[PDB]
């Protein structure tokens, strides 16, 4: 199945765009939430969403910053899905998942990319 | 507390150098083994070391290549110690703004993990 | 135009393994050289290929270690193609232009990987 | 000889304190300019500073963003200094082979972040 997760710190942000952008990439069931991306511990909707998907499903976010503005927690979450055999996918970056160059180098590539975005997320909340 | 780990593919490699290298940085209980670092099933010795550490301890190795040559397993081994709050350190590359520094420390270990696998492939 | 370049330090290496590669990817004018890859200063044929290329042209090779086995020199050679506005594309590493879907992150990702390979090229040398 | 470079978009920002930071780490001759770091084409005082430095000298700034907010141009400048053999220090951020690669990467990250803000 294809699960999506949205998030907004306020209604100042365009959430209809965000939700529509998810459904564009085949978002089947979407878990919406309203909270600052400062931590997951206070985000139960995400905890439920992460617990919903099982071996085979796909996780969709509009961006890593929508997942969380916390390098430690995001990368920890990305590893959780990775271990749970659930492909994380980002709509803003619809190429990161395609690459068929070299299996080893493709894993390393994706890791660095997610790590870089995860950093900018926590660096930007400042 | 300190806990070291060593490994060699054969008895042709300088095993003593690695042991002394770990002893140098204050290794107390070193876990040695003779096995190819292609998988972790062959090395329960590592599992016994990962179950040895607690919190505030420090697991050390001469290099990432000695720890393992599998990118997916190595990074998983790093994340093992990460979530247990166990300080990981490399003898060859001892790296002792936190955000940028932690990102950099991770990124380098990822590179060392990758190169370790690419050496075996060729 | 597409220009190629090959290099070997010793015939111990299968030179033909390197020749047939460039010719496959539509190389019109290929150069060949036999020199130690520790320095670019003593490699004239390489420099002649760099003096022949122009704007809009494309420069191709087998790998980074064939452009030299010195980090500072290789990176200097790449930037020489940046400033001269010649697209560099390795055949060994099957990476495509536009890695993710954002020029900046693509710019960073391109440079990062080239720098990594240059390090591996010097790591094998030493 | 150590040379410095300070820049601001307007006098609204703290310029003097930036100059204090430069002269601290040993900024002898300092070039100061008032313009956005969007481009180097509209920054001739930065042209003077880059043409002044030479082999053995040193170029320093408060941060990379002061040097520019354009990944393409910022990376060219650092390489230009690498060609002139002029070490580029950063006030905000003060194994040899690794150290080279490790430094260059830090610059590229900071250079990237600096553009993303603009």
């Amino acid at each position: 199945m294809i699960i999506g997760y949205a998030r907004v710190s306020s209604l100042d942000q365009n959430l209809e765009r965000q939700l529509e952008n998810l459904k564009t990439f085949g978002a089947e069931k979407i878990f919406t939430e309203k909270q600052s991306g400062k931590s997951i511990e206070n985000r139960p909707i995400l905890q439920k969403a992460l617990n919903f998907v099982e071996m085979g499903d796909r996780f969709i976010v509009e961006s890593i910053d929508r997942l969380g503005r916390n390098y430690n927690e995001v990368i920890h979450t990305v590893n959780y899905l990775k271990d749970k055999e659930v492909q994380l996918m980002i709509t803003s970056l619809p190429m990161m998942n395609e690459v068929t160059g070299n299996p080893l180098l493709d894993k390393f590539m994706k890791d660095l990319i997610i790590q870089i975005l995860a950093m900018v997320s926590e660096q930007e909340r400042n």
